[PDB]
């Protein structure tokens, strides 16, 4: 029963989640001045079919929209990464109100909202779930969202909320268009850290992008009017979903741009 609320939010999860307070937890403030350029990153390659989307979700924490993760359709090479990562989940951070909201920070700017797409090492682990626990098991792309003029790729996601409104609602999204989520350029930070929820599994390799898309203020709004509560439950509603940075604790944040 963790969540963001007062009494179940990010300073308590350590009270179930001892790795809180480890050494490789995300997201992290990123220092730029500080950050090297690294020739020895391979391109990044992004290769997704809007046919590999199945279901969005409301889990109680963000919505997700979860792939078809069997088939090697949709992957993520390139970069940071040794082998072939398979696309398995999207979802949103935000914050309560438009001027923080994003998971990462950079520089002490902190954006709207922050989207996750999350990839698995399906050339060494037999699932998501074992991947998770590994160190190079899961890839994780974050892209920025700035206050801006609205944006038309998040409407597939923003007409379905109603349906979803409650946890554990479900409802069938396939031919979803991520890639014109992203942003046009793909320079990005790269770092070794964690989920951002619980359990805040140390198997991650963070991919952020530089690059901020926009949302606007109207469509940033419908995502807090999802609900943390199941139906039949008292509501409360999910105004806010980010955790905090953590101490970057001896890690470097590399470059793929100079
Ligand atoms: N912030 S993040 O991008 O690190 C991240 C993930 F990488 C991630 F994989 C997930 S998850 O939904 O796949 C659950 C995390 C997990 C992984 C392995 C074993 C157990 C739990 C969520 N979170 C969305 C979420 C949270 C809670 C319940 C359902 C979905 C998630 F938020
Ligand atoms: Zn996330």
């Amino acid at each position: 029963s963790w969540g963001y609320r007062e009494h179940n939010g990010p300073i308590h999860w350590k009270e179930f989640f001892p790795i809180a307070d480890g050494d490789q937890q995300s997201p992290i403030e990123i220092k730029t001045k500080e950050v090297k350029y690294d020739s020895s990153l391979r391109p990044l390659s992004i290769k997704y079919d809007p046919s590999s989307a199945k279901i969005i979700s409301n889990s109680g924490h963000s919505f997700n929209v979860d792939f078809d993760d069997t088939e090697n359709k949709s992957v993520l090479r390139g970069g940071p990464l040794t082998g072939s990562y398979r696309l398995r989940q999207v979802h949103l951070h935000w914050g309560s109100a438009d001027d923080h909201g994003s998971e990462h920070i950079v520089d002490g700017v902190s954006y709207a909202a922050e989207l996750h797409v999350v990839h698995w090492n399906s050339d060494k682990y037999p699932s998501f779930v074992e991947a998770a626990h590994e160190p190079d098991g899961l890839a994780v792309l974050g892209v920025f969202l700035q206050i801006g003029e609205p944006n038309s790729q998040l409407q597939k996601i923003t007409d379905t909320l109603d349906s979803i409104k409650e946890k554990g609602k479900q409802t069938r999204f396939t031919n979803f268009d991520l890639l014109s989520l992203l942003p046009p350029s793909w320079d990005y930070w790269t770092y070794p850290g964690s989920l951002t929820v619980p359990p805040l599994l140390e198997s991650v390799t963070w991919i952020v992008l530089k690059q901020p898309i926009n949302i606007s203020s109207q469509q940033l709004a419908k995502f807090r009017s999802l609900l943390c509560t199941a139906e039949g439950e008292a509501a409360a509603f999910l105004v806010s979903n980010h955790r905090p940075p953590q101490p970057l604790k001896g890690r470097k944040v590399r470059a793929s741009f100079h």
